[PDB]
């Protein structure tokens, strides 16, 4: 045991979505391991190692679907583990954890700035862009395009149940970007006036499928019907290593009361069930490009990003297992 | 000029959606004419006739998209106009208005029952049915399938911005039918487990397109993707005669405060526009059948229903114009 | 109650597929009703009427999927019933039965000849044609185009489990048409070289779907994939009136021993089940035209054949019912 | 014999395409029969009848693909024939021919004006319309839309080999309509900025296929890919009766030297063949509506226009055969 | 010149399909080369080298379509050839042959086990799986998912003309997996109820096409129609190196008497030809993933398996050539 | 600053299309640098270097869309820049420019031959091949197929506005190959009889899209519709490196007088604009393979060619910028 309160508070804030967005959650988890190592009262390497193992498990068991979270945890603990097994002493192990965490956080920020600069080259002056949910990676693209002087407009879908569209609409409007807010249902009706679709990712699989906020796959479907480019802005740590060896991504089922508030739901007949999937799966055929910090790829090149950057680890257990 | 308060009240309630659903609005318009004729203090036929024309205009000018409304007005008013011009006296004209209105209302009730009987024969034991918005015609189908003892389950989409799915869920649950409630964005995600889609219509056009609650076209699109039958339950007075001669159906744009309540919306910046189309257009390639009170048709036979039942009137002006 | 042995022979032969093919089965039922009438030793009209109702039920209950059978029984019995109810005497009723039967039989032959003539105009010199099962209407198209001097070749699919393709291969070779015989599985491999697909039908529904020998829909699907014309050759009595009011066509499931001979099947373990659907459903989007004895139609005009030839009868009970 | 020179000159001008456009050719053929009857020196009904038979055959054997030509001929000669067989005398037969011709010509003009008014309701302010070849029916639609004050632009495809696009571009520009001229190859590249496609027809078949100028089917294909409405403006006399009974429309193969001028072609190697099909076939699935003078139809309703207006004649020989 | 009888037995058994299945055939060829080496009575290395070149040619020339066979021969002979050319003595060369053969055989077994493990993670409790032919790699996926406690059912297609489905049905039943056996023609009818499709492969090409038992491509086509996952279970030695430099894979045509027994076939007329393709080509757009022993890939990454595992060898002649 | 006349002449000829075809233009640009270095009167390395940079800019600024040009310039100029900066003397820098240019030219010639050899293996005896514009790479494929004795016929599309098909027709005829010449609009009409499509490329992008002569995308579209293979013959220097980082490829808009000659065009009204894009974009879903000098790839592996061969240079500015 001996876990710092910031670890428990971060885990709780991921679970409740007080902190959300797959990148933000990954950085928050890195930031928690960092604070555990900063404040630990461990005397021994053995002790701190075991704390970080435990902190890591607590953070992993918060929300399952966005692989950014375990990838952040892995980034920090592959390096902490290797230091430990190599015989590092207390302060060397501590610094390894703190510095790996800071590396992940810095690289996450840079990757998003770079995704914006790359994706903005695909955005043309006059473009109407449709988006979904709230993705910092997607917003980075739209924001850089606007800063380049391209006169754009963003159609923002409200993204039920949690209303993520409101966040997006207000953020974009605050940079000076003109916004059209519509309900999710209206996505097809307005796909004809749309030039480009720019969305985020929580996990991208080996076969090129993108797992993102519920409703994503519908927008991609009708963008494809209408020949509107579907561009997924996503960091390489959105790529899902275990899909290489056949693993299915768990789709997170969140609380019914996030759809129908508890005051109302309790009055409803028992033979109504409310189902609240937080994500869906978009097949690669409905995706034109994935914009990563290292460049544009077709969706079927996702296996390459995973082979080159993640494959080596799959013959090992997780770096926080005993 | 001497218009009774019920005509005004009916109209206000149509505009505000306190009275809603295509068939219901049609019935209420006929009723309101019925009441104008029952309570008229007119002493001459010309004077009654003039009241019925003005009331028809008030009722016509409430909500555009659902052709059931003008079709109801025409049902009554063609018969009223023929009687006025053939020399009917006051009491004869009055009765023609009342009785035509009654016929329209009664025929509407029977047509929804018959649609149920016919559609229910396409529902099989164990079917998972997805629906959208709240359609009395679609519900008649599902209710009758259940009464025949077929064990069905209905996936009900929330139907933002007005939350029509709530109505549908509770109504279907009340008859004994299990319901799964989902946000609109989840319709693709659950199309794999769906056997049948059953929705209603506000207007059906000469080439077989169905105009229905915003989001309908998305559900039909992914249904077709998945080889799930799309059935549209629709009375013959949902068919739109002006489309035979090239008319485009106006899609109603409703208040943005139905999407974002006024308190919230006034705090938003000027450069976010909220757009709130109440309907969309589903093309005929994504519809398998239309279930009318006269039987099952491919959507491409919408023209036949229009020719044989409404075409005759297209050489004439509206039966309420001077 | 006094049913001649020929009715029972006919029913048994229909059941075992010793008599088969939708047109033939229909003709045999009309034949059976004719012989019941000829050989009846009834003395009063009611006693003959009872025999004919009962013989019709026996015939109707043999094989459910091809509607040609009940359309034949109806052709006769509508006429017999109307005669009986107008107070027809015994010999008048007898002869109505016999003459209505003869007339269905003659018209069926003529219809098949005329489908031949109309269908052959769509076959072009040099054409390679793929067929499925053994359909006398389809063979009529092919035999006629060859008689006009067009150098055609026909690809005959084996049509498991009953090997219908063997019947078709031998018949077509017998007229001097060169045949390529292939297993069903090869239909896609050879679709590239196929110019036209020509198949029959057992029932055609109000929305334009064609129910025909199991496998038909696979062939139509890859035909449409390859932009190869799919032409269905079908008499007007293959159109299914009950589908206008929502009825589903029942797919006959036949004995598993037609797939795996009993001698072999009883050695197999109990946890292997053999499913033997005799028909499948091809949707109308994969059918280019239906060739009837009255002309070429798009599949979507099946509802017109039905409205015009059969819809009158739907408001009544079956003419063999009490 | 005894055919007036205007018959030979008209036939020659159809063959050389000095007169072209399916409507114009049909009116020209009517106008020729008219002038034969006006100027004939026949003494006897028998004589004039036989002249008109012969005039008719000369006109029919000019160009095969646009059924407007035989339909015009039929319009005149069904009535001339019936008069003759009914015993009409010389001047009565003469007037029957002259008046039938004038009827056809007047109705053709009205049908085109009416097609424009109907189709223009489908054109929206701001629309970019793409067209192909030169169709008076299509131009009628675009012209009426512009006269209504809709700010439109027409993308005109050049329509090789004969450059019909130039005619269209100059005609539209002369009404004040802004035009973009592009090569045929550029149709896909500009389909994204296109709102609507409006083209003509030479023949429309029973199954809903449209035969129009070579390249039509490509534009329809990519309009369908991009969800751009394909609207075919066409008079009911563009509908092809013999397709009801299985007839394939001949695709006219015009002279190689219309593609490669003779001065150049003679210098080319003998193993180059130039193929010059004047038309192609557009499947109904790629057509949204057909706009006739009697209203909007889906393409699959073409069989109805043919059943109701032309079927009765198919059991007779042509009205100019012996 | 001195080839042991086991090489000839193996070749004959491959030819007659007494030994069959792409992996098995490959293992048997490696086995045959091993035994030639063990039993050789050669005294010099050149004499053994000559025997092994010749035995390889004998084996290569049995059945052309499955590349597993030449990839096995290559695995051994590349190694044997390199040993020979480095001046290996007789026993060194013998043992290189024997040990290279053993090693291909062991790795093949391991690969199939591991495909099982990786593929099983994509099968979910409750799944209905459709397969085709008899593939040990596909069966490995299915047997493992069942061993993990997932309640699956498998739909086995008959796989004419050789009835491979019987082998598969009995094998799967033997492990306690419930089986539904159907004719090939029924694959579309039952695709609605199928959750996953899992098949093997004989060769996989550089652009991602899968050549497998005749019928495979029909199944994949209607699977994609219905949004059912198509998963191909295939060892890395099913990838076809020669296709990287443009080679087409030859489709074996086998004896017509495998379709129609000789006893029956010689009674048939000469103008019926029986075509018996053993394989067909499924394009990569209809394949969701390939499961190899090194992981899951999109079909489009077949070129990477090839570049990385085999492309080195392409600049040389076959290792059994002179 | 002292630029030789050949650099200027080369540039004029590129702009005017007296020199055209992607590979040819690349070769001519390398040649022009070669000549500048051969004839330079520079006395210092800096001075030569400056000449080569200015010449590179002049050559770069001729025509945008075909990346072969800048790729050729880079080939030479990277090597020149590395030599300048590593201290090379005048004669060493001169030779580096000459010899790099020679290598590029020689490698281009070999690559087109190799592409022929590889592509020709996908062409089968009796194939009808459709091509578009004039591509040396595509022609190498067809020429080699013929030399192998495969009896092929080539459908050559006219390729307006510049009539490139004329060149193609005459060239292919000269080698012995029969040709059918058609207008671009006829490509769909003849896609039924086509076995293979073989075209070239000007640029291939990171996601697998091919930019090629205007109209290419239409032919690929209807080819896919028809299950006709679309093969793109393209050297690795057709691959576009800037697209890895989001760059959009500029489509060249050429003089309208290439479409309508100047004499005609000046007589046209102001409100006709002639638009003349020289290229379009074909998406990767409509391409089956790309045939490079290193082998056959799916279009989705374009990224691999870009990564391994061009990616290294993207951190640096152009090797001709100051
Ligand atoms: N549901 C799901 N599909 C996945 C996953 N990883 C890859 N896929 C692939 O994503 C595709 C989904 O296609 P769909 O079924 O949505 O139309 C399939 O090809 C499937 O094999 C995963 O974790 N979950
Ligand atoms: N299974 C079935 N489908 C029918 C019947 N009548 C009409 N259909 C129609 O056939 C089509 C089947 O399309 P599929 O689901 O096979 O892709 C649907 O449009 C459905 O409405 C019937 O009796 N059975
Ligand atoms: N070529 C041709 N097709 C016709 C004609 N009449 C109807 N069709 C129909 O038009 C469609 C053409 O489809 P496609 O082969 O172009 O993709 C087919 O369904 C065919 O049966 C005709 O005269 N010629
Ligand atoms: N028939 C055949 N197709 C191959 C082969 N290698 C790759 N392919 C590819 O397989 C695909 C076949 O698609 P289909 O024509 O069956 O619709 C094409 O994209 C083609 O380029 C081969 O050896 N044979
Ligand atoms: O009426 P005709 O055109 O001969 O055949 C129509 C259809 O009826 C047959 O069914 P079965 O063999 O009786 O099960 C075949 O499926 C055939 O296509
Ligand atoms: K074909
Ligand atoms: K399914």
């Amino acid at each position: 045991a001996m876990i710092v309160k910031e670890v428990y508070e971060t885990a709780e804030k991921i679970k409740s979505m007080e902190i959300r967005g797959a990148g933000r959650i990954a950085r928050a988890a890195a930031q928690a391991l960092m604070i555990q190592a900063e404040k630990s009262k461990a005397k021994e390497p053995e002790e701190l190692w075991n704390e970080l193992k435990v902190a890591s498990k607590i953070l992993y068991n918060t929300r399952p679907t966005a692989v950014s979270l375990p990838n952040a945890l892995r980034y920090v603990m592959h390096r902490v583990k290797a230091a430990y097994l190599g015989g590092a002493d207390l302060e060397t192990l501590r610094f390894t954890a703190i510095n790996s965490a800071k590396e992940f956080i810095y690289n996450s920020e840079k990757a998003i700035e770079r995704i914006g600069e790359i994706g903005a080259k695909r955005i043309e002056d006059g473009d109407i862009i449709m988006t979904h949910s709230h993705s910092k990676a997607a917003i980075s693209v739209m924001k850089k395009a606007f800063e380049q002087g391209k006169n754009i407009k963003v159609i923002v879908t409200e993204t039920r149940p949690k209303w993520q569209g409101k966040i997006t609409a207000k953020e974009l409007a605050s940079y000076g970007i003109p916004v059209i807010y519509i309900v999710d249902s209206a996505a097809r009706h307005y796909m004809k006036m749309t030039d480009k679709v720019v969305m985020g990712a929580d996990s991208i699989t080996a076969n090129g499928a993108v797992i993102n906020k519920i409703g994503t796959s519908l927008i991609a479907l009708t963008a494809k019907e209408h020949r509107v480019w579907v561009m997924i802005a996503a960091e390489t740590y959105k790529f899902h290593p275990a899909t290489m060896l056949g693993q299915l991504v768990e789709i997170e089922m969140r609380d019914p009361t996030e759809v129908i508030p508890e005051e109302e739901l309790r009055t409803w007949p028992k033979n109504i069930e409310v189902w609240n999937p937080a994500f869906d799966v978009t097949p690669p055929e409905y995706i034109d490009v994935i914009i990563t910090e290292r460049g544009i790829i077709p969706p079927y090149a996702a296996i390459d990003i995973l082979k080159e950057e993640f494959g080596w680890a799959l013959k090992y257990k997780e770096p926080w297992e005993d």
